[PDB]
């Protein structure tokens, strides 16, 4: 593990790129058991299901939460920048859920 090594002094020269660096190779080692720092995006996947299940389309919004079935792609990673206000924020003041 040196590459370890390289993540432990923190060299800024270190932050252009992980292990390797590659386009599609790497990806594929993104998230598997693969070498890499095995840090990067980790997203959530599941087989290819019927999409005649539900539907949700993530894509934008997810309508019924209800469904979400085997049909979903997200991914996790720091807070971004994030706009002010956050108007696109639906309001939920109330801890208990409305109903
Ligand atoms: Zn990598
Ligand atoms: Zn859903």
């Amino acid at each position: 593990s040196i590459v370890e090594k390289f993540r432990s002094r923190g060299r800024a020269q270190v932050q252009e790129f992980c292990d390797y660096g590659t386009k599609e190779e790497c990806m594929k080692a993104s998230d598997a058991d693969r070498p890499c720092r095995k840090l990067h995006f980790r997203r959530i996947i599941n087989k290819h299901t019927d999409e005649s299940l539900g539907d949700c389309s993530f894509l934008n919004t997810c309508f019924h939460m209800d469904t979400c079935k085997y049909v979903h792609y997200e991914i996790d990673a720091s807070m971004d920048s994030e706009a002010p206000g956050s108007k696109d924020h639906t309001p939920s003041q109330e801890l208990a859920l409305t109903q």
